[PDB]
DNA sequence: TTGCAAAAGGGC
DNA sequence: GCCCTTTTGCAA
């Protein structure tokens, strides 16, 4: 309760007031000091103001020869603790620089700046406690002389900390953050690969599952890093995690080796994990969507470009009253035999009047036979079936789903309308087609968004994993979405790990970020640019390689940046379970 | 709490200069009635944005041509030649015909008793039967018939016996002969247009500019365009909102639009703009923009860089105006009340 | 009240010298007489600003390509060609006939003889 | 005779 | 590098 030091300067440099401080040398041998980043309060004419260290040197007060002083000191081994008082207290000093980032006014109100430089004989400069502290934290930007908000419950996120420096963490600081920010607004999580980006993903999830039971989540899981546990952590899944929340029935796996992820879940959960994870396929049954089928066969020529055969044509925009001519549907479904797609055992097709399995190999030939000895497109489509060569790679008999209808069916039901389901997309299993699949399946989820414009909203949230590939074209649909999601309620949450790569206008319009180290100068000097408040972390950040250490900054009634130790996923679910 | 424009205007005393066009016109009457009284319909004229596509087939040709085009954005052949040749088409029965059949496949209701001409014979595709048997019965418009499924999405736009075109309404109402002066304060809802939003306020920007172009040397257009986040609109170097934004003095036409990040404006038209009103900004290359562009806010853009403050507003009107003065701007109750007297 | 061309002509005395192209030639000469008085004639010639795009077929082509792009986006390929090629078309008599064709199908009237071969 | 696939040379 | 043309061959 008493000042650090004694002020000896102020001026306004840039855009931001600044004042020296001097600390002498009785407080040096007290113990007192003051750490780069650390967050003091100033007291200038009856006002608070907040503080921030930002530089530290040695200069020599009043008239001395420090030098020569230590020099000859050193030389006669004088032990400068207990012999030479004098010569201790004439040369001991040291210099810091201060910056005022605004006051405190009214309400928990916060005015950005200042306009009055401080005098220099009434400046006083004091350590703040942990009350002052939290009470800091918990402020933000508002009109004019309005009352708070009072808004919904908050969930803590991390504690106040100053890097590795021993006394520069605060437990009993710990930033609160209302969920809410999170909905319809895109966020960045930029930092190196492993560490924390995938820690705060899954504690921001949990606490969105926890908090808004009415919106839905489309994870785009490249890594398989957020159904269960890898093995190579103890940190939980968001499965485990809903387990322990008691949340039921809300995850939706798509996937293509359901076997061997059942029975990972059985051997991590229980038995009654069918209560928790519907694990659904990835492979499709073109013997039950020739709509399908078609309508990738010709919409593959138009995506290489080019006029797409005027039979595909036909056959994509006809199919559906084609459904109702058998001696039609005879030609389309051998015409996928002949591609070679293996049909499920005991299928029969009724060519004129006749039935044919042509699961089996001399029925498949008597129907050839019956067919080679002009119904629309359907002769041409059979004689050109070698087009259908390439779907045998998503071809497996016996699955009637369409995860591609699935998915949009669960994303906007109208009798699904409430408690969003979380799909979780296993990419790895899909091979070499998982961007194809990616990009056809986000383009029609945002076609149907687009449609249901003012009947409902989406009200979902896209995580995105390596946003840098995927928000590179302009012309892309992630870059579409990037731009105008928040108009119809669909969120987004891209880690990068290169701020670089991602366009500026997507950096400017982003909401909330999430920074941890950076290794690169670009992308340091690119986040700075993006955003003004980051410009006084860029050296911690450039030379600091902490695991867990982040520095959140969240829009757009946010004072200033917060450097943050984020709560780790096993705390946060005991916290949630009392 | 901030009163909109109809509310102002029935503080103010003013009746019958809005014209409101919207799909939600149930429900939007209903806001209105609640939150202006009993006599909503002196002061607000509800208009709907909805056709019937059998007067303007040539609109259903133009909207399906202009779809998003997905990965390949090759136009259809067919619905081109449709597009440059229904106009010949109008004066052959059969292949007008083979177009509203194309149409009813699709599945537009049509009025109730409309009249085809397949080959000689009147068939009425507003009865069931007679549709059956012109489908059964059934140049240029065969190819239109035989892909009609691609006008499915004009269900959402389409309203059967309306014979209206809105586009029409708003050029006579906003450039009439007799409308001359009176003013006309035309609100577009453009939302609930789903998806056709781009298409029709394009055609809706190059038609009134058409237009004003011809008035030329007998009268000015005289009104204004509000645009929101015209970043969208003014980035095209040849777009029409962007030869609006360039053009428009010469034919009385403002323009008041709003963007939030003047980075992305081009630089022809911020060093071309007279008025500003700057907020805060957090971008040092849109303050290096702004600078650029008008050398007075040399001396403001440290405190627009660094001070957050809500309602805080820069204003340089130029030509005459020494330097940049900050304000309060007055909030629009206060203004509303010191205006009745 | 800036005096103009015109009128500063009329101060000085300068006559027969300047020749006025308008696309509004009634208002533009209501506007003179008003201001140079009833013998405004002797001072200004006011004169149409039309063209015979037969002539001038480059211009037609350039017009309409501008006229699209501006109105919506991606011009025909075909309309692209013959407005980065009618130089060449220029001496194929096949292609000048084509064009010459699809000008008259538009309706404008051409000159008395305009022969194609 | 036409439509469609697949390889190789031209223009920009 | 990228984007159209010409040619041959096998349907029909």
């Amino acid at each position: 309760e008493s000042p650090i030091g004694v002020v000896v300067s102020s001026r306004r440099n840039g855009p931001w007031a600044e004042l020296t401080l001097v600390l002498t040398p009785q407080e040096l041998d007290q113990g007192k000091r003051l750490l780069l980043g650390e967050l003091v309060r100033v007291s200038s004419g009856g006002k608070d103001y907040v503080g921030m260290v930002l530089d530290g040197y040695y200069e020599p007060v009043g008239r001395s020869d420090p030098t020569y002083t230590l020099a000859l000191a050193h030389i006669n081994q004088v032990d400068l603790e207990k012999e030479d008082p004098w010569a201790r207290k004439e040369v001991n000093f040291y210099h810091h620089r201060i910056v005022l980032l605004g006051r405190v006014v009214q309400g928990g109100l916060f005015a950005p700046s200042t306009r009055l430089l401080p005098p220099v004989v009434e400046a006083r400069v004091y350590r703040m406690t942990e009350e002052e502290l939290q009470r800091l934290l918990a402020a933000e930007v508002r009109t004019s002389g309005s009352v708070k908000a009072e808004g919904k419950r908050r969930y803590a996120f991390g504690h106040l900390a100053y890097g590795l420096e021993e006394g520069g963490e605060y437990p009993e600081v710990v930033k609160e953050v209302d969920p809410a920010l999170f909905v319809g607004r895109r966020t960045a999580n930029f930092g190196k690969t492993g560490f924390g980006k995938s820690n705060e993903n899954k504690v921001i999830l949990t606490l969105l599952a926890h908090a808004f039971p009415r919106v839905g989540m489309l994870i785009l899981d490249q890594n398989a890093e957020y159904l269960l546990q890898t093995e190579a952590t103890t940190s939980p899944g968001l499965a485990q995690a809903f387990k322990a929340l008691g949340i039921r029935g809300r995850i939706r796996f798509y996937t293509a080796r359901e076997e061997a992820w059942a029975r990972r879940l059985k051997e991590h959960l229980g038995t009654e994990w069918r209560e928790y994870v519907e694990v659904l396929p990835l492979k499709v049954d073109f013997y039950h969507f020739p709509e399908l089928a078609v309508a990738l066969a010709y919409q593959r020529r138009r995506l290489q470009g080019a006029e797409p055969p005027q039979y595909l044509e036909n056959a994509f925009y006809n199919l559906e009253d084609w459904k109702h001519i058998p001696d039609r549907m005879a030609y389309v479904y051998g015409a996928l035999r002949k591609a070679g797609l293996t049909p499920r055992k005991g299928l029969k097709i009724k060519y004129k009047n006749e039935n044919y399995d042509i699961s089996e190999e001399k029925s498949w030939g008597n129907l050839q036979e019956a067919m080679e000895n002009n119904k629309g497109g359907a002769r041409e489509l059979y004689s050109r079936a070698k087009v259908f060569s390439f779907l045998r790679a998503f071809h497996a008999p016996g699955k009637e789903a369409n995860f591609l209808e699935t998915i949009k069916e669960d994303l906007l039901g109208e009798k699904t309308e409430g408690e969003g389901k979380v799909v979780i997309l296993d990419l790895p299993s899909l091979g070499e087609a998982a961007d194809f699949f990616t990009l056809r399946l986000m383009d029609l989820l945002f076609d149907r968004a687009v449609e249901l414009y003012g009947k409902r909203q989406a009200n979902f949230l896209v995580v995105l994993e390596e946003a840098h590939n995927f928000l590179e074209d302009k012309a892309g649909i992630f870059y579409r979405v990037a731009k105008e999601g928040r108009k119809y309620g669909i969120g987004m949450l891209y880690s990068t790990q290169s701020p670089a790569s991602i366009p500026m206008e997507i950096l400017s319009q982003t909401e909330n970020f999430l920074v941890k180290h950076l290794s690169s100068e670009e992308d340091v000097k690119v986040l700075k640019r993006a955003k003004a408040p980051f410009a006084f972390v860029a050296d911690f950040l450039l030379s600091e390689p902490i695991i867990g250490y982040s520095y959140v900054y969240f829009e757009p009634y946010q004072p200033f940046v917060v450097p943050l130790r984020v709560k780790l996923l096993e705390h946060v679910l005991k916290s949630l379970d009392s």
